[PDB]
């Protein structure tokens, strides 16, 4: 099955929804399992309270209190999510320069469990995971905005360098445009983006669905010679 | 008066809050006014909900809007008073899972939904003083196996300095998991170090907000 995750608090509005969609459409037309599995952190949120409480008890249990006990027993329920999948959607928009606070809530919450505390071995590590973003401007090199997308950077570390998920990112920028009139001289450069970025979309569920099949086509193991 | 922020959730043994305590000290020792506003997000966190409903709020007819949204756009405008009330800042924020509190996040966003913190608008905040606390577990310092893995920093530099055009001291303390974790027993001396130096800054930027 495939686990999507959404974050964003835009409802039907929403573009990394209208992505992870175009993701999904292509998991579920060649996906051996086109199962789907989804938690929307901005319309169903994760408690500000739990994470400090889950922190506190990872101390002999049967003297954990409850919001204790409640707290680790929803990180256990979190990770269950993710292990049973056998890939991951993730939907993650840029809000002030930054990473999302439901995100950062989930995944503090997450690395409380055993199965995925430090220094243990990730329980998805090889797994593939899509991340989906967006900005509303425009943040590569030689922009105004170069390094001021302090979000992907972080999500890169903890889904590919602590998790060591094999991950592909979309990336959808200029979503303003037409919306701030400031950012109006992007109106064409805009366009082609967002029709570029829907087909990598597209192309990503596709990758995605192939995986196990491309892994098992594998023979190279880097065994010595 | 002095604006203090905490965002650890460890409580009595936080090393921000006793960081932030050495600026603090130095502020009620010798500032013309040594008042001093707290919020404890760590402690008393805003609601995971509330984001949400003022962005929500912003697209709905004033008139028309629900209690939540009234709500929430009225928690951002005290939230905002707070940081306009005040003649200093000190802002204390742990690195956790490498990266931005979800607390601290939580607060800039619901700020930010203010219109006085709206885009293409002067900050209300600009120039004015503020230290910033961070500490760390383990050394992320260059040539490190750590090195670019603080990913909450730039970030909080960015809103403090380059959004909010505050006076930004930063005082950072690394290795503060050295006499915990045995994989970082060989720090023992450097970690003595840190600290000496680390707390010398913290009293040195109070003594600075004070005078
Ligand atoms: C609180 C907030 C903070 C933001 N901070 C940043 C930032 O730091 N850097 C950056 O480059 N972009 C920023 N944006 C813009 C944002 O990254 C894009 O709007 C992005 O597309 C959001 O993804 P989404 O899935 O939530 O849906 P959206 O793309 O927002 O889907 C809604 C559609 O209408 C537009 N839209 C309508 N109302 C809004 C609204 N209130 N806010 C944003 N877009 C709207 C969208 O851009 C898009 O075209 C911010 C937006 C918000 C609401
Ligand atoms: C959930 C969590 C995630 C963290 N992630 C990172 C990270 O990604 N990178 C990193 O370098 N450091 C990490 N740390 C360590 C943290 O940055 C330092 O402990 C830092 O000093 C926290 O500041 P504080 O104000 O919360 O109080 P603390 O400094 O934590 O006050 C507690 C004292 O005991 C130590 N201590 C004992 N138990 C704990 C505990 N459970 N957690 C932390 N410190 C403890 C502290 O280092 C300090 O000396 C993490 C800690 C926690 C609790």
């Amino acid at each position: 099955s495939l686990f999507r995750l959404d974050t964003s608090i835009l409802g039907t509005r929403s573009s990394t929804i209208a992505l992870a969609d175009l993701v999904e459409r292509e998991w579920r037309a060649t996906a051996p399992d086109p199962s789907v599995v989804r938690r929307h952190l901005g319309e169903d949120p994760l408690p500000a309270t739990v994470w400090a409480a889950a922190v506190a008890a990872q101390v002999p249990p049967a003297r954990r209190a409850p919001e204790e006990r409640e707290a680790l027993s929803l990180a256990a329920a979190l990770v269950d999510e993710l292990v049973a999948a056998e890939a991951l959607l993730l939907a993650a928009p840029l809000y002030n320069f930054g990473v999302s606070q439901h995100l950062k809530t989930w995944v503090d919450l997450l690395l409380t469990d055993p199965r995925m505390a430090a220094g243990t071995e990730s329980p998805l590590a090889g797994r593939p995971a899509v991340l989906v973003t967006a900005r509303g401007g425009a943040y590569g090199p030689g922009t105004p905005r170069e390094g001021w997308d302090h979000a992907i950077g972080w999500m890169r570390r903890i889904f590919g360098d602590v998790w060591k998920l094999e991950l592909t990112v979309v990336e959808r920028e200029l979503t303003l445009v037409g919306i701030d009139p400031a950012l109006d001289r992007f109106k064409e450069l805009a366009e082609r983006v967002r029709v570029t970025t829907e087909e990598q979309a597209r192309a990503a569920g596709r990758r995605l669905a192939a995986r196990e099949g491309a892994f098992l086509a594998l023979e190279h193991h880097h065994h010595h010679h």
